[PDB]
C-alpha cells in the first residue's frame, strides 16, 4: 500500500532519526554516527549511490563539530537543521552553488 506520489514516507524515515537526538541527552559522536545509519539509510532506501551516502555522512559530520562540542540545545538543533539542511544540497543540480 502507498497513497500519493512525491515520498513523505522518506522524511519519516530520516525524521524519527534526528528525532532520536531531541530525546537524546548525551549527543555525541557515537549519536550522529549511530542515527546516521538510520539516516543513511533513508537516502539510501532512496536511490542515491552508496558511494554518494558514503559522502554525505562525512559532509554531515564535518558540517557539525562531535570532536570538541561543550553542550548546548543548539548542537540538537544545528544537527537536526544541519542534516535536513543536506537533504537540499545532496550535490546540488545546478542552483545558487559556488564550487
Amino acid at each position: 500500500g502507498s497513497s500519493g506520489s512525491s515520498g513523505a514516507d522518506l522524511g519519516r524515515k530520516i525524521t524519527s532519526a534526528l528525532r532520536s537526538l531531541s530525546n537524546a541527552t548525551i549527543i555525541n559522536e557515537e549519536v550522529l554516527n549511530a542515527m546516521l545509519k538510520e539516516v543513511c539509510t533513508a537516502l539510501l532506501e532512496a536511490d542515491v549511490n552508496i558511494k554518494l551516502v558514503k559522502q554525505l555522512r562525512e559532509n554531515v559530520k564535518s558540517a557539525i563539530d562531535l570532536e570538541e562540542m561543550a553542550s548546548g540545545l543548539n548542537k540538537r538543533k544545528m544537527i537536526q537543521h544541519a542534516v535536513f539542511k543536506e537533504l537540499v544540497k545532496v550535490k546540488v543540480y545546478s542552483g545558487p552553488s559556488s564550487g
